[PDB]
């Protein structure tokens, strides 16, 4: 039940969606091992994600958690880079896609930073870069990151340099406490407290 609708670059919701993609750019510990070397991409692509279904099973629980939280859902925008794009896409996020070796333990996470979630376009740590070149800094390849909408409610904040939620939590915040320029990242425990809103399709850029 899934159809993509293709945004136009003249559109402002299109405009919107790339500023926050190009404007969450950060530089990364690792110098680009994992993601890359780039300062900004190339936007190919931008589409609107639509499936009735599951819209409504994210609006279901978003009333659920918002009843829960005096009445709000913290709902955020927020990227999610993943090999499982496609099958996201089409079904949903599920406790199939836990990041097991996450440091918030096994749930579904996201990255306020695109570049973050651009980490893991190819698999945990990049993989092994893309399926054609194997190049975890390929200027080439068209990757694709989502961008989510992201029910958090009461989040356990956690400081620092599938399984449950903290009792008494929705979702843990993952806050930034070496790196001052690392924006927030974020983890859910239900495949349900998050919508894959937009599909980007993208090119790192080489820097000049
Ligand atoms: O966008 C993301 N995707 C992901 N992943 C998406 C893909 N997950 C794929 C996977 C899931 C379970 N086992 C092996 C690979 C790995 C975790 N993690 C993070 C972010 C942003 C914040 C940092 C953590
Ligand atoms: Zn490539």
């Amino acid at each position: 039940g899934t159809i993509l609708i293709d945004l136009s670059p003249d559109d402002k919701e299109f405009q919107s969606v790339e500023e926050e993609m190009q404007s969450t750019v950060r530089e990364h510990r690792d110098g680009g091992h994992a993601g890359g070397i780039f300062n900004r991409y190339n936007i190919l692509k931008i589409q609107k994600v639509c499936n009735k279904k599951l819209w409504e099973r994210y609006t279901h629980r978003r009333k659920e958690v918002s009843e829960e939280n005096h009445n709000h859902a913290n709902e955020r925008m927020l990227f999610h880079g993943s090999p499982f794009v496609n099958a996201i896409i089409h079904k949903g996020f599920d406790e199939r896609h836990a990041y097991i070796g996450g440091m918030f333990g096994a749930g579904i996470y996201f990255a306020e930073n695109s570049s973050k979630s651009n980490q893991y376009v190819y698999g945990i740590g990049g993989g092994t870069g893309c399926p054609v070149h194997k190049d975890r800094s390929c200027y080439i390849c068209h990757r694709q990151l989502l961008f989510c909408r992201v029910t958090l409610g009461k989040s356990f904040l956690q400081f620092s340099a599938m399984a449950h939620s903290p009792p008494g939590h929705h979702s843990v915040t993952g806050r930034p406490s070496v790196n001052g320029l690392a924006l927030a990242e974020y983890v859910i425990y239900r495949g349900e407290q998050a919508y894959p809103e937009y599909l980007i399709t993208y090119q790192i850029m080489r820097p000049e």
